[PDB]
């Protein structure tokens, strides 16, 4: 086709039609991929959201903190894709940090229970998904997670940044595992995307200073980006994930591709 | 004196006389610092170990996973150092990863409960200690944590590497907090040191392949290091921590100083 | 088509049929691109080499140290591609370092005249080519240079590594310029490829220790690479350049994509 | 004493009393070091400037582009420090980029002759000085160069940033050489310092947009720096160089210490 013609790809992390995973899924479908989707807690909602995708995809429940969901995932996917068949692609687009780890709520006041939850979902689950899914991936396969660059501290994202640092680190280790399968594991570091949760935050859900910082981060991003950054458009990030899902970056693993407008390559 | 003449410095993480913190404490004492030590669970043992230090230091209990130890730490330190007095320096030299996160035990088989424990102790506690201690630190003060470079995946260290990635990320955030106090926060990335736990590992405590990898990592380190690396000597790392504790790196925060022989600057 | 269907792409740096640029050109042609090739000094040779490409491409002379070649390049390319037409893609695959900057010839003994020549060709020419070609590139266009990771020093590559460090730095600046055109500028950091010059070096052209180091670097690469590294195969690198030439990494500029088997993400 | 008590240290790069090298020299003298200074072209001027140093230091001429100055340097230094004696420390604080490589003068318009000059002086000379001086350095010795972080492109500094990227790369290679002598080689990445040339630039010497960018870079620096950044104060950078010159960072080579207020650890 079709960048992804005839690849079977699992895509997690659709929750709204503004989810980065929603766009990745749409772009993957436009590109010939046959999807299986996961979806966390509100599966009726996600089913309804994902009905709007160019094509039908079976939707499986996966709460990444649920050991049983992870244990059964894979059997459930091979059931969805047919017993002879394996996955070519896996998209991790899962993230969460309790808002204590995120606010104008001081960095220091996030209880470990909360940061731990955040890291479980946002970092450890990348290894979890890979563990569940590598047994049902084809050689030449590709696992992609969603990242943002946590190299430098920043306002507001707080423990979520730490979670991303941990994720990038996890990604290099899953690369080692994925490699024994002929599978690549990479992260896409996106710039900020006005996802519903993000709009809620710039809109003041987590306090005014958190919103103000974030708005500041967004403007600076587009300014630093040599090709600009449009936070209202997930598609350049969806496409980048698809590029990683494709056979066109075959020698790249344990790695991070920056779909951020080049902002991170630029101080000012 | 005395690099650290008249600085009050808290040093955590002494457990044996081969602890990096033991050397840091010794070097800090030789350098004029007045120490308060923390010590986790075996305080009789640590007291006996620390008796061998050039000078007396009060030893306080601090289990970094214990909220109450953290809540009372600070009052306990100002009690140890005298009500008029604040800390100039804090050494975090705390690390742990349950051995499921460390073995030939596959990376994928570490339960999150265990990696979470590891991250609590090895990463989050850096923010914990800083939160507890910044209220009782002087402007010009310095928080230093022990790191190793988690930029690239490696054999055996597994989730502990992820924990370090998370720590480095935490360190940049505590820098932001520490800065409001005039306090620096930095990490020292050491090369491998034949600490008791490390010797136990190269000796096969965590399986033979884990020991073999680790021994390999050690030899390659000294080979890559343009000035060599002696894993039996913590003192160049103790000295580096002291350099960070001193006023001689006054414009360095949120940062990592590599006391690793320059190995990380060298591919081969 | 065709990852690159209907893109006009200039590809420099073909000198043998084992040139990375040769493979990039072949892969680009297989992918629907219409090429213009440049070629430095031995144009009869290059023409004969490039005859073996899936398709015809006009071959233009470009000595990147020749101001006049650069001044006329662009007019010559629009002549080759037709007056209405612009470039969508530019491949810099040019490198050279006089062997004084490369040997067992001590790092210190390379005269500046030689390292300067190397940097002119290997780094500065990336800005040169971009300067010449950006006026005749389409929005959505892509400039790609060939890199190897110079983050850490290494044996044998010496001043060539410095040249790559300078190149990566140049690349971030050309990104800033390229961006005003809607053009991306990125580098591909390849692992070692047994190009004729490289085989000559491991074979002892530059002394035995240089060959031995290099062979060592190669073996370690494939070992560190979670998906392996085949130094006899440029195609995963050709494909990665094509991925950058494509519209599939639209939010990536000033950046470096590692087509190296993930080796750089791995210490050991 | 005296961080640097009884160390013989060569310090290059004094040109005004606002030179970073001037402060390094002053701080080194306050710290017990016995200096030899180099000085490029205006030696009467430099002698007069350096008379203001806490102590006398012999001033030697060293034009780093002059092969003969480099060939004779070392004999001239051992003459200045006495035949039995070697250097413990070498400070490279040399930089220059012709203003074509620096302006609102487009990045693309800097002729290679000029960038080459800049790199000769700003990067290659680090290897030059090390080559000249390592034969007359003691084991445990320390070479330190002045850097600024060229990881990300920035406005105005243009080719000078490329020069720094090349310098950092050179530094890792001189580490390899320096190591055979027991000598460390490290760079200090300073934040912006209102040196005479820098004030001239923010004041509009190189065009208004270059000044405006630079002023912007300065303000953002102090904002990002968790401990702030005072561009009018070189002393935290002088002290950091001294820390590297000292025995207190004995396991750090091929490395870069950021004396920048922690700004580089912080996105915003
Ligand atoms: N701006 C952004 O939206 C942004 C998003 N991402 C990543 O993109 C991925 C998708 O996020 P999104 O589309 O923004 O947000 P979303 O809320 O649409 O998706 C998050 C998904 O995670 C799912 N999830 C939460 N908990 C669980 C669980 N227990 N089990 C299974 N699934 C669960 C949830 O159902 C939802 O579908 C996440 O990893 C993000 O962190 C990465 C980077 C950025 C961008 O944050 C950014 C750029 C620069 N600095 C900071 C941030
Ligand atoms: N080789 C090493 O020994 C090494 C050690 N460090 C760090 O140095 C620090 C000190 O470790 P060490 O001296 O090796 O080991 P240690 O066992 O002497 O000290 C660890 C300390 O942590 C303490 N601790 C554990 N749990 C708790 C708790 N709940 N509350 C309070 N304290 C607790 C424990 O009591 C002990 O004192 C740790 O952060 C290490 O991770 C950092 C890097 C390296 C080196 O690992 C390295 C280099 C390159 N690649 C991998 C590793
Ligand atoms: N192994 C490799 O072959 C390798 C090659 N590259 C880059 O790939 C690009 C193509 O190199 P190649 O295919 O290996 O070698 P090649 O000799 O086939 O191509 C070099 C080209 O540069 C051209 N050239 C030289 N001087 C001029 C000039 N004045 N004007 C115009 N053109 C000129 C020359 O004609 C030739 O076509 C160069 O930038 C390389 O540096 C990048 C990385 C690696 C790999 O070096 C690597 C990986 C890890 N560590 C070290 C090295
Ligand atoms: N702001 C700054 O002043 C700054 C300065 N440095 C480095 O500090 C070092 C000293 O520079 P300075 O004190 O700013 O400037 P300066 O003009 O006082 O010193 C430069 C010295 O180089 C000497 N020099 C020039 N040509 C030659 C030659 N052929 N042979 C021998 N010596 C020669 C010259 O005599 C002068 O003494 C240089 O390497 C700088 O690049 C490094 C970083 C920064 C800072 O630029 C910075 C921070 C963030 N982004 C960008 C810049």
């Amino acid at each position: 086709t079709g960048l992804l013609d005839g690849k079977r790809i699992l895509v997690s992390g659709i929750i709204t039609d503004s989810s980065i995973a929603f766009h990745i899924a749409r772009v993957a479908q436009e590109q010939g991929a046959q999807l299986v989707l996961t979806g966390f807690d509100r599966l009726r909602l996600i089913q309804r959201i994902t009905d709007r995708l160019p094509a039908k995809a079976p939707l499986l429940e996966l709460d990444v903190q649920n050991e049983e969901h992870l244990a059964s995932l894979a059997g459930r996917v091979t059931e969805a894709i047919g017993a002879g068949n394996k996955l070519d692609g896996v998209v991790h687009a899962i993230g969460f940090m309790p808002q204590t780890g995120m606010g104008i709520n001081p960095f220091f006041d996030a209880p470990y229970a909360d940061v731990s939850k955040g890291i479980h979902i946002s970092a450890y689950s990348y290894a979890s998904m890979a563990k569940a899914l590598l047994p049902i991936m084809n050689p030449g396969g590709s696992i992609v997670g969603m990242d943002f660059d946590p190299s430098r501290a920043m306002p507001a994202y707080n423990w979520m940044t730490v979670a991303k640092s941990a994720l990038e680190s996890v990604n290099r280790f899953v690369a080692r595992e994925a490699g024994k399968y002929g599978v690549r594991s990479n992260l896409v570091a996106a710039g900020p995307i006005r996802t519903l949760a993000m709009s809620a935050i710039v809109g003041g859900a987590l306090g005014e200073e958190a919103g103000a910082q974030i708005q500041l981060l967004e403007e600076g991003w587009d300014q630093r980006a040599p090709i600009g950054w449009n936070m209202k458009d997930a598609t350049p990030v969806a496409k980048t994930v698809c590029a990683l899902l494709s056979d066109w970056l075959p020698a790249t693993t344990g790695d991070i591709i920056y779909a951020d407008g080049g902002a991170h390559t630029q101080l000012l």
